[PDB]
């Protein structure tokens, strides 16, 4: 039948090939991972922009052609991590997987999505520089060698009095300390530091309690967190996956039901059904992976 042209990018590559009207999301996903030689498939998914302009995750047990992908030639998909390990250093197996996590997390730090304090930004940048440039080399890494790099999150640059040049100098000092460090190990060290950031690995959603107070829900590899609207850093209430019997989803509502029956149910409301559906998907996926690491 009539071929459908698609294009899939990962953090550092683009793939372009054709699929058929009957091709399922799983079949497309399978073609992608096999092409790049990635086997740790449980972390990843394909997202696309729907016909209304909303980023959406591709459903694997459904025809690609049946999912309202923005109609264009080629269809555009991004292959990205949807789930994060609990500890990158002990769980990730392949260099490719580790690289794609490094690139994706670094993107979120450099875009200011993931709050990073200044000294951490400098340490992180030093590993990214070691990964990209290799060992510091006086001979070729002369002043301004970091001039065209996005090194530091803009919000960090903005809340301080240092200049671009001075940030570079701080990174260079740390870059010099990493001498001999192989690229894959620099990426791993980067991820070990980022993992410790308070906003790392969390999807945030606007929600309200029954009182109508505006809050945030965070969903991550470890469980659920409830935050006050003005502070995404420090949870007010935490619900580890180990402590959750069930999360019921009814229309716009959610109800977190504890394993400990002596604890009460916690009820929340999300503003749009679209968002609620995605909360459900992330809860399901993270809970499922949580069980695996333990058994």
């Amino acid at each position: 039948p009539k071929p459908i042209n698609v294009r899939v990018t990962t953090m550092d590559a683009e793939l372009e090939f054709a699929i058929q009207p009957n091709t399922t999301g799983k079949q497309l996903f399978d073609q992608v991972v096999k092409t790049i030689g990635l086997r740790e498939v449980w972390y990843f998914g394909l997202h696309y922009v729907d016909n209304k302009g909303f980023p959406t995750w591709l459903k694997l047990d459904k025809k690609v052609s049946a999912q309202e992908v923005r109609k264009e030639n080629p269809l555009q998909f991004k292959f990205r991590a949807k789930f994060y390990p609990e500890d990158v250093a002990e769980e990730l197996i392949q260099d490719i997987t580790q690289k794609l996590f490094f690139l994706q997390v670094k993107e979120g730090i450099l875009s200011d999505e993931i709050y990073c304090p200044p000294e951490t930004a400098v340490l992180l940048g030093s590993y990214a520089v070691q990964a990209k440039f290799g060992d510091y080399n006086k001979e070729v890494h002369k002043s301004g060698y970091l001039s065209s790099e996005r090194l530091i999150p803009q919000r960090v640059m903005d809340q301080h009095k240092l200049t671009r040049d001075q940030w570079e100098d701080r990174i260079q000092v740390w870059h010099a300390e990493h001498r001999g460090m192989l690229k894959d190990n620099a990426m791993l060290e980067y991820l070990k530091i980022a993992q410790d950031l308070e906003m790392y690995g969390i999807n945030y959603f606007e929600i309200k309690n029954k009182k109508g107070t505006d809050l945030w829900l965070g969903v991550d590899a470890l469980g659920l967190n409830i935050y006050e609207k003005d502070d995404k850093l420090t949870p007010k209430i935490g619900f580890p996956w180990s402590e959750i019997r069930n999360i019921s989803f009814n229309d716009k509502k959610f109800v977190i039901k504890p394993i400990d029956k002596k604890a009460p149910d916690f009820v929340f409301y999300a503003p749009r059904l679209r968002i609620n559906k995605r909360i459900l998907q992330l809860c399901m996926g993270n809970h499922e992976l949580y069980m695996r690491r333990r058994k």
